[PDB]
């Protein structure tokens, strides 16, 4: 089932970054930025979301806390959809 | 072909399939989200220390008929199902 394979892949990617060192259930925002930049390299903002995307990406880069858990990592993916997937171009 | 890219595109495709049925294409009802998780993640079941969190999660969707589940909340529900059902998180606090 396509959703099952997709959700298992999102956990695999998290394990790949969070398992590097330290607490296997957490990332630093620097690591989350590296993950999104490398793993979603081809994704770019839609027409009415460049500002929001840029602000989102700025916060990760400035922010150097290390309490990003799995749920927050998946919420970052959801946000990148809103910003970068055409389905949501007109979503309020 | 990057595995995360294909996965996140698939997550949006499944949302489109349910939310595009009728009404507002950006929202689901909790009844629709429970149908989605039951059909699309049919094989996933709770880990050793999460059965009661899982069951409570599933019972809230079934009781609560609110038609404000947006995309972000749908994805949060997938994340919660990971915490409950994927062995990687068996010991996560």
């Amino acid at each position: 089932r396509p959703l099952e394979q997709a959700v298992a892949a999102i956990v695999c990617t998290f394990q790949e970054y969070a398992g590097r060192c330290g607490d296997k259930y957490k990332l630093c925002q620097a690591e989350l930025k590296e993950l999104l930049q490398k793993e979603l390299a081809t994704w770019t903002p839609t027409e009415f979301r460049e500002c929001d995307y840029n602000k989102f990406m700025s916060v990760l880069d400035t922010n150097k806390d290390c309490e990003v858990d799995f749920v927050e990592y998946v919420r970052s993916l959801a946000c990148l959809c809103l910003y970068c997937h055409e389905y949501f171009k007109d979503c309020p």
